[PDB]
């Protein structure tokens, strides 16, 4: 019996507001539950500090800069995205006999061939830009209003949410739609006789910040708006968890099932979010960017109330995902990342003395990262390359590469060496951005990959 | 019965130059019974406003944007064409049973892959580049000339003509030439039991203009010496449908032909062209330079006597043809036009709220253009954008951006919007052109669609 | 019975310093006995003035413009090689029957994909990158030392050799362990009912000048250390060719066995080579970088003792090997080298009125050179455009552009033709020179192909 697989993504989730994860003020009962009941991973990395790129990786296996996905997707809307000829971890398992939905954000192309439904889901409710309005009692006149002025460039947040390629008039707060929507596919699952693959994109916690009362209401004794707002946006998350929980429960779905609950990218402080004890928050190669709360549950086989110590990157979901489902992966797909199963069970590094890498591009320049064994190797805002023992300065507080000149010289070399196979990206989230990338030489690698 | 299709595209023809698009001075009898037999269309597009990237659009049925194919070939020749995994709607054609020549012009591509033999044409007859001289007297002993003396580049103009791959001594005049092999084409069409596709690109009246003294004859009233020979450029043009025409009925296939006469760009004006009501001409992102005459003929399908109003765009032609010869158009094809033939028959626009586009690039800066419903949206000469109700003001006179600015700037980020999957040019027609595009960060697209 | 084929390439290797191409001072006797019994060729070009883009050439028939590989790999590693749609004659050769072998220098991609193993060659022994140490009693310390400090980037130079993706620890200097394996190869042939191909690809006489002591001892009177130390090594390589040309014999492989000597490229004259009577030398643009030694030997095929002046290119191994082994070359191959054979045997030139290119990059311009019948165009240093008789002018003293224009323009034009196709780099050997080649609007053909 091959074994159902839910990849849970919230979108600008900190790192210090789940419960599991630290949290001091925010209070995620459900998500706590499974963590409890399984495993959380203290040094889990996307592949990328913000959105675009970051669910590139997770569903092609691959570093987002190999398939020229380094950006986001223009935020006015395009023709363009993440390239077809990089097989989605979802069509693998489609090909390989599982029933698959995708629910929520996409931010991966809007065109035919780009759809979820060309990417290998069987069944996709959703918005397929970089976030939407939470309130369809808000969002739904404004964009009624626009629609009669005849405009057709309308602001991807409000325009309506679709179900296979067709239109819907949503109800419901938008994670709470979600979470209905995710009780709706695990209940038309049973009737298959095929396991089933599920990728739940919430929106939330990412701008606006839109929280229902009710959750709100629960969380009294924080003072701070945003963070009040913000506190109640993931609560409705962990309700929506429950939800799903509850419905696999019902229909004996839960034991059969591994669930992965992670964040896109790290918190931004400026939008409610916390990231202690890390430095830094979306968008950054410090920690506080692509260090994200990560917790795997499967009963019998994820091990109950443990703690993961060793790194492991959101590419190694791909791999671990098609080995579990017994799906071959040939070499031609150049998977970036590792199945990491093995040496999750004997309690050992998948990426032992292997680099893991964040690349974030900005104006005429580029800020790095480097994560390798204990080593954190760091490059931002221009200066020159810094290396942090991760183990012991988690928050990135002392620099020793005065002490570790040929370590921290090898592992940009080899990041270097690593570099040459990334294409020249395909896009850009704004028209200025790609002009300052022609007029700047972009990549300026010989700036980024200096070294002493 | 699958109807056969016959694409003819004349080069640089203006808008004016023709009688059933207003002409008083040049007289065309046998293309205007087509006209007056068939409909008309006020509103037709091509793609891009010069050759290369037009002729692209049509076979491709693609922006030529899209497939990296902007600019036109380098003049004194390269090993580069218009990408062959962009499927001509002649190998589509070809793949569902017709018969397919490709007559004159060509400028998609020299090199033995973008050959019209491999581009999906049983037969070839003509000269691959962007034109050609007229008179083989003149041309062939320049040529024999160079040759002899061990020149290898040698200037298009004068070079061969050739069928299939091989070389041929022209004797006649080359409109009267191409009109000839139009004859022979559908001519052997007739002992094959298959519909065909013909597209027939005459050079006329590209430059230089080169007429016979007989054709210039017909307009003694005609008294610039430019616009005489271009009148009787245009004229050769006449007689040559004509004969085709007389060719068709002959053979009974006339009445189950679809018939398609239009010009590849707007007439350029400093050599013999009239664009009137348009302004400007080849080149420009003002109406001149992309809005084009255009006919349907096809008896008892296309309708008698009328005159289409509404926007129709070269790209159309690809899956309109498709559709009426029962020929699959698979997504992955990524095609830019419409089947426009079901709006046709009601009288309705086919791009009713989608817009049409060109996008033609300069020194460090692009012009643009975008029709939709009755509004043209314009940027020209590094200017901010402008706005006109094209159907009360097609001389583009009356800028009316100032009450219309929601509008506007909506049409202007959906053009923004389809411009991201837009390659960069896989050439130039000149090195140096290249070399600007690289030293000036193209495409500057924050000017373009700038507010 | 199909012929047996090896392609025997020395590294850096300069223009007089084998004896048989005019070496006063090296003494190459092995090398010298093929020549003898054989042809050599006083106009042999390889495709680029160094050693990545020639090599690429070789394998794949090809410009390495035209691959995207007008540059070394990254000299501290890399994830990419020549791109893998290129068909290798190694894997034709396999496809069509025969046992392949690679030996040596690969520098031409470290990834699965790129490596020798399935680039068509059944055994390789040797080092992947652009060169290695020559003696493991040094590199093995150096190379133990660095990986026990858990250094991941180790220079290239002093890592293992291995054999089909398995490391080894060799014992012998690199250029005697190279040639051991040659014998050791077509020893392995014997048992095999099929032909055999083997490319040996020596890094002698490249830097690091390494040479054996013994070796040195026979050059008493070259007083010069670098020279002395470059005989040395060369005369290794001599010996080596002597000792597979004696396996050869002993296996009755020799008399069915086309062997065929080159450089990969012109020598460098600061680190002990001799290019005489050329002028400059590795990576110029002028004779000295891309003329070659070269000998054809195949006993009752090639002519003993002769000597052939007309221009021979490194593209036409692909082809001509090919057809001497009954192997087809499909046409969408896109070769860019002729099956010189049948010119060869007439004594009649392969490239008769047609040009031979050479396309070198610098920063922020190109150097270039056309080779046509019995001219020489060279375009060096941001100079205009040189032309020379080179038949009359070998060291390229007399510029005889002035009478000559229209000649020197066509063929220029002509190259300007040729560059349309070539692809943009897909690396650089350094991080910093794709940088520059990005800021300064690379390639610069404006500047390249004036007048
Ligand atoms: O009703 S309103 O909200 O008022 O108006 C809206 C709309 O605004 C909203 O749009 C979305 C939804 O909420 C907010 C709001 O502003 C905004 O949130 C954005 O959502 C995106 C997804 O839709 C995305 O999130 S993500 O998907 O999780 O990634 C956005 O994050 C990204 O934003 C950029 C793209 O990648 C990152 C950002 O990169 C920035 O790019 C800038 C250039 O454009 C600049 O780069 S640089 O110039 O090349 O250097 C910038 O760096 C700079 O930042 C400041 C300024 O100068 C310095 C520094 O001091 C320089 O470093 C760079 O960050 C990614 O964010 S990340 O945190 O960096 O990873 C997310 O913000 C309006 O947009 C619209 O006009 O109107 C509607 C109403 O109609
Ligand atoms: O024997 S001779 O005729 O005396 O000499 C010939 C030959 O000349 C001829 O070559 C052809 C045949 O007749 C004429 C003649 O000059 C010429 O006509 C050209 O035919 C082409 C096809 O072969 C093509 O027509 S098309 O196929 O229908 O498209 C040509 O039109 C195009 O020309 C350019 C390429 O696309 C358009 C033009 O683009 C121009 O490019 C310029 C750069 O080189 C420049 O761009 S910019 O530098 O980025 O600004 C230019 O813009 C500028 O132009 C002037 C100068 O400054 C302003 C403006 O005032 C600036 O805007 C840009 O237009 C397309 O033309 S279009 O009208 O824009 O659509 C068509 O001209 C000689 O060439 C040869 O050397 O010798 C032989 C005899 O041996
Ligand atoms: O122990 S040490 O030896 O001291 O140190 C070593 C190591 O150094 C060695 O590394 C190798 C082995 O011996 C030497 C030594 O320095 C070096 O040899 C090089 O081997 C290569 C293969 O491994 C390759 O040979 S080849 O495979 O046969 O091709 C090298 O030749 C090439 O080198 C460059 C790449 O192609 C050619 C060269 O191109 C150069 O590019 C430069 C940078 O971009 C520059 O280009 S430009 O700026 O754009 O014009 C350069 O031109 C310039 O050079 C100077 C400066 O300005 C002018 C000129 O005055 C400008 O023209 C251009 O030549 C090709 O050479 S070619 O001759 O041009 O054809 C071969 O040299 C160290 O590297 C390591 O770190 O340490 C170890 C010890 O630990
Ligand atoms: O760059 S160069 O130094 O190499 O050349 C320079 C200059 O830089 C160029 O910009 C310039 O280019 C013009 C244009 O293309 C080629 C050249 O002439 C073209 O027009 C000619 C036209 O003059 C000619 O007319 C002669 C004339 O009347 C009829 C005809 O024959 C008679 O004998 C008489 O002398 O006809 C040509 C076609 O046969 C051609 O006209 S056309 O084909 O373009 O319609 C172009 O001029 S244009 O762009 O103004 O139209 O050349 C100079 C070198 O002089
Ligand atoms: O969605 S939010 O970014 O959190 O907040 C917005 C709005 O702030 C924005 O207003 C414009 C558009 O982008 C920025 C600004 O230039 C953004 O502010 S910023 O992020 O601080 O630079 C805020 O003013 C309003 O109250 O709420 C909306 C969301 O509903
Ligand atoms: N159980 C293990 N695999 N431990 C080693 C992992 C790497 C470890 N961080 C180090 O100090 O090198
Ligand atoms: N004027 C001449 N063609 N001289 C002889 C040149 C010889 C040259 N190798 C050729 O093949 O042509
Ligand atoms: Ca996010
Ligand atoms: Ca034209
Ligand atoms: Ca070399």
């Amino acid at each position: 019996q091959k074994p159902n697989i839910i990849l849970i993504v919230a979108d600008d989730l900190g790192y210090a507001d789940v419960g599991f994860n630290g949290s001091k003020d925010i209070i995620t009962p459900n998500i706590d539950d499974l963590a409890k009941s399984g495993t959380s991973f203290s040094d889990a990395y996307v592949a990328h500090p913000f959105s675009g790129p970051s669910r590139a990786a997770l569903m092609t296996g691959r570093y987002p800069h190999k398939i020229g996905s380094q950006f986001n997707l223009p935020t006015r809307g395009s023709n363009v995205g993440v390239p077809t000829d990089a097989k989605f971890i979802s069509k693998l398992l489609n090909e390989n006999n599982y029933f698959t939905g995708a629910l929520g954000k996409w931010h991966m192309g809007d065109t035919p061939q780009h759809h979820p439904n060309k990417r290998g889901f069987d069944e996709y409710y959703g918005f397929l830009g970089g976030g939407h309005n939470y309130f369809p009692d808000q969002y739904q006149p404004q964009y009624k209003k626009q629609k009669a002025q005849g405009l057709k460039n309308i602001f991807e947040y409000i325009t309506p949410l679709e179900h296979n390629g067709k239109e819907v008039k949503e109800t419901q707060y938008i994670t709470d739609a979600l979470s209905r929507e995710a009780v709706n596919f695990v209940d038309k699952a049973v009737n298959k006789k095929h396991p089933f693959f599920l990728y739940l994109a919430y929106n939330a916690p990412h701008t606006p910040l839109q929280a229902k009362d009710e959750d709100m209401a629960m969380f009294p004794n924080i003072k701070n708006k945003d963070r009040k707002t913000y506190a109640g946006m993931v609560y409705a998350v962990d309700r929506g968890v429950g939800k799903l929980v509850e419905a696999l429960k019902k229909n004996n779905q839960y034991d059969n099932t591994l669930i992965v609950f992670m964040s896109d990218n790290g918190g931004k402080l400026s939008k409610g979010a916390n990231n202690f004890p890390l430095k830094a928050g979306k968008g950054s190669t410090q920690e506080g960017g692509f260090r994200v709360p990560m917790l795997f549950h499967w009963p019998k086989h994820v091990p109950a109330g443990k703690r993961f110590s060793h790194p492991v990157s959101a590419l190694d979901l791909y791999p671990t995902f098609a080995a579990l489902a017994g799906a071959k992966v040939e070499e031609n797909q150049h998977l970036d990342g590792t199945n990491m199963w093995p040496a999750f069970i004997k309690n050992e590094n998948p990426h032992k003395d292997e680099p893991i890498y964040a690349l974030r591009h900005r104006k005429g320049y580029s800020d790095a990262a480097i994560r390798m064994n204990q080593w954190k190797a760091l490059k931002v805002n221009q200066q020159p390359w810094q290396l942090f023992n991760i183990e012991n300065d988690i928050s990135e507080k002392h620099d020793v590469s005065k002490s570790n000149k040929a370590l921290l010289t090898d592992m940009v070399r080899e990041m270097e060496k690593w570099s040459w196979d990334n294409q020249q990206p395909s896009w850009f989230h704004e028209t200025t951005e790609g002009v300052n990338w022609r007029l700047d030489a972009m990549p300026r690698f010989d700036k980024t990959f200096k070294t002493t």
